[PDB]
């Protein structure tokens, strides 16, 4: 077969990236390793920054996103005694942020591609990409025990953490930068109506705490664990009284609790690769860079990548100007460390860290109590959180 | 003898005490342990925050101040490449620093306190604390080979970071919090006229540089250095390379030279007991706490100590309201705590840390580019720059 753009990976940021071409009258084919209902089953991210929120809109698949979604004006912190609530509203300017699930989010972009009829190739396997610096790179992938050959100007490296895009490219030509975090989050999804109308982020002693939503009748729980903690010594009673234990009292006697849909741990990490294009590679999402899940950010840094690497192919397409292809790690670059930054900073003062001294405890403390008291803090939180602009 | 209130230390904190005491009505004696002219030949601080300009016009020492500290309204900070100003004064809603010398501070208040006539004992040796807790709480020290008894009601332990003070409390009554940094920095004071209008604050990849100055024809140098130099290898020739080395190329071309008054390497270092009294003892400057040089902190929380002190003692000796000196701690380390963030923020992205990973390197650049650049982030330096509010 032959293309104009492949893409690797049929997650969020290839099915957008394969969304907006298709509609610019690019055609893309998509190629994904796993099954649709494999993909369907991961839940992960519940909150967008308005600027997804608009390139949702953009590809046309936001009736659902707009009907369903949760706006949220503010944010709560409780540390050591005390709820404070960040206005994000007003603070950051209005702007605001979207609860939507990620699975939601996926859904919304397989069915908008299935409609269109453009081309997805689900259970792929062995991809390997081939010729990335010639004028016609290929991919070839295992449909069967059948080795196909897909010819394309392009391809889009949006195949995760774990994709064969960043493996593809010569390893000295990339340098990696990781942060590797003492803990991960153990997470529940319950059928129950959340704690509150907004997020809680705690900081409490015996570790970091998030009550977030899906819905009116639908949870997110997690809760900091150590990164031996095996998910199967998790019953969902023992999630309860853990996470109770770590919310201020008037919140945890307010939750209602029940079943667990789906319990995962997540380990926490930072990564960034520099540059994020090889040749006729782009890399794009998670196969560029992974946050600590603390700010919000992997789906919405996925997302201004997709803006950035859809708008220069148009132009390639279109305008006949493929040279500024070459300014695609320049410009997401710029955004990633400022979103890989914000979620340190948020990871390093709401979760509780081993072998901490007075000093770093109390440095804590006092950045939550500077942060959350000053003005100038309070903005500085609210405009990286709703997301800084797009460039 | 007998006094109301006897004072360790014949520094800035204790000098600013014992003027507003006496000016107050209330006696207090000053012990120091060296002679005036060592205590004249530190050279320290040179920037002052508004609140201790303001309490030294309310000692009535500030006519020379008045005339000779410099008004400066904004700062630089230099890193990778560029040179960035924060306005100060429109950053933190109109306030400025002053630019006075700390020797400069405490030859006037010694001055001031000669000229009033309020008793001040120079080579007051092995000075001793004696019954803190009871009603009645006196000091020995000797004076030759004569050891005299001083008599009084409180004492102020205004005796910095060595003094006798803080050894006098029953180590089981304090908590300590400590950080040593891994380097100091090497001050060179000359006679020759600044580099800048303003400071600056120079991230460089050999090391922090600071440009400071004490008037229009004298200048304070300093660069970081580990903290195994010493300063005989340092000659005035180093140092002038060196520097040059660590700035912008535009304002190393401008930089006028000249032989050292002075050469002196301070190592850095974050520390804080908790709580700062004992009985009838109060801590009150370095005797309680030490900040990096960084934030242009130190003598400023001592400053603030002392206005609470002061006032507090103004309350008990003249409207008998005793009770309130048990206050002391909880309001000083309110202070103490946000001046000490921000001097370890401010330490933490200007300095050059050995064993420092590519992510941790590029999260100290992005700090700087995030705060230098947003108005929120801007906002944040310069209001606490400037000093955040005397409670
Ligand atoms: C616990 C948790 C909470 C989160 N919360 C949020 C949040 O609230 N807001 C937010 O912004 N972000 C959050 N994130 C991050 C967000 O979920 C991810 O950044 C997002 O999944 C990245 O999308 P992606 O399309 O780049 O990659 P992925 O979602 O990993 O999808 C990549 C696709 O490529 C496929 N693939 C892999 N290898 C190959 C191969 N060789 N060939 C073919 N296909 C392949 C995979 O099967 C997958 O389908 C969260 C993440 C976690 C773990
Ligand atoms: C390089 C450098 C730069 C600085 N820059 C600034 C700046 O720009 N702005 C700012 O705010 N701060 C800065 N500081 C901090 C500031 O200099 C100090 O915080 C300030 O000296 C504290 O005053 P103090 O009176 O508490 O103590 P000190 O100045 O230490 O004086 C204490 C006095 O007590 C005496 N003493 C000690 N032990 C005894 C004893 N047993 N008996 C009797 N007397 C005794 C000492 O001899 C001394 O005279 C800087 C410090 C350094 C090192």
């Amino acid at each position: 077969m032959k293309t104009q753009v492949a893409i690797i990976g049929a997650g969020p940021s290839g099915l957008l990236l394969g969304q907006l071409l298709h509609k610019a009258g690019i055609d893309n084919v998509i190629l994904e390793r796993q099954t649709p209902d494999y993909v369907l089953g991961r839940i992960r991210a519940g909150v967008l920054e308005q600027g997804m929120v608009d390139l949702l809109r953009e590809a046309g698949v936001d009736r659902r996103m707009a009907r369903d979604g949760l706006v949220h004006e503010g944010v709560e912190i409780a540390f050591a005694g005390q709820r404070r609530r960040i206005d994000l509203k007003r603070l950051s300017g209005g702007k605001t942020v979207t609860v939507y699930g990620q699975t939601e989010v996926t859904r919304d972009l397989m069915e908008a591609r299935e409609a269109c009829g453009a081309t997805t190739v689900y259970q792929a396997a062995e991809v390997r990409l081939h010729d990335l610096q010639g004028e016609r790179p290929y991919v070839t992938f295992e449909r069967d025990g059948e080795r196909l050959r897909l010819d394309c100007d392009y391809i889009a490296g949006c195949d995760g953490f774990h994709g064969i895009s960043r493996q593809s490219i010569p390893a000295e030509r990339l340098k990696v930068f990781e942060r590797v975090y003492p803990f991960g989050w153990l997470g529940l999804l319950a059928d129950t109506p959340p704690v509150s109308h907004e997020l809680i982020y705690a900081n409490h002693p015996r570790g970091f705490a998030l009550c977030s939503q899906r819905s009116a009748t639908r949870s997110r729980y997690y809760v900091q664990v150590p990164l031996t903690e095996k998910v199967e010594d998790w019953s969902d009673e023992r999630f309860w009284t853990e996470l109770k234990a770590r919310l201020p009292a008037e919140v945890a006697e307010k939750l209602v609790t029940g079943p667990s849909l789906e319990k995962s741990i997540a380990p926490l990490r930072s990564f960034v690769v520099e540059p994020m294009q090889h040749g006729r590679l782009f890399l794009a999402g998670d196969a560029a860079h992974i946050v600590p899940p603390t700010g919000a950010k992997g789906l919405n840094l996925a997302a201004s990548d997709v803006s950035t690497l859809y708008r220069l192919l148009l132009k390639a397409y279109r305008e006949g100007r493929g040279e500024l292809l070459e300014r695609y790690s320049a410009i997401c670059l710029r955004r990633i460390w400022k979103a890989e930054r914000f979620s340190w900073w948020m990871t390093s003062v709401l979760h509780r860290f081993p072998d901490t001294d007075a000093f770093s405890q109390r440095i804590q403390q006092t950045e939550l109590e500077y942060y959350l008291g000053s003005e100038a803090g309070l903005a500085t939180i609210a405009e990286n959180y709703v997301g800084l602009p797009y460039e």
